[PDB]
């Protein structure tokens, strides 16, 4: 089952778990409140599955591509595991299936403390547009995501703050309405 826990106080090695103390453990449903939905599928099909057909049909994620992040293979790696961690919403969703590997999503709750969403092989996550959130990997070091778009991708982050953004102000609403 798809692990996720408040954070601990501590700033150093993002890689580690970070579970605060006592444990903390997060629902799949409070992650909906914050928009945030997950389905899990055989990643071992990946390239021809039905079940992924249905989810990308109903979603409209109409593009894909699969990305890689190993410490070799990854062109500019030591710069974009940096970016891939400051803290950055989207004007558009955010949508990964993890193929390979592992790693975290971090996203800020309602009273913006983060909660740590621990990511591995089957499953997909889709983080809406304009929550705050961040990506490392974990200690294993290695990840190979699906990265999904509706439609024509843009992968502009802006680092928090970016709250002038219609796509902050939309999910701003959109909390209100929420548990
Ligand atoms: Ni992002």
């Amino acid at each position: 089952m798809v692990q996720a826990w408040y954070m601990d106080e501590s700033t150093a090695d993002p890689r580690k778990p970070h579970r605060a103390q006592p444990d903390r453990p997060v629902s799949l449903e409070q992650l909906r409140t914050l928009g945030v939905l997950y389905w899990k599928l055989d990643a071992d099909k990946y390239e021809n599955d039905p079940e992924l057909e249905k989810i990308r049909k109903m979603r409209n994620y109409s593009w894909m591509d699969i990305i890689t992040i190993c410490k070799d293979t990854l062109p500019n790696y030591e710069e974009k595991i940096k970016m891939f961690f400051e803290e950055h919403l989207h004007l558009d969703e955010e949508i990964r299936y993890i193929l390979e590997g592992s790693g975290y999503f971090d996203v800020r709750d309602k009273e913006d403390k983060w909660i740590r969403i621990s990511m591995e092989k089957g499953d997909m996550i889709t983080l809406p547009a304009g929550i705050y959130h961040r990506f490392t990997l974990d200690e294993k070091n290695y990840v190979k995501a699906m990265r999904l778009f509706v439609g024509e991708p843009v992968w502009t982050p802006y680092n928090r703050p970016a709250d002038h953004f219609d796509a902050r102000v939309q999910y701003m609403s959109f909390l209100e309405g929420t548990a």
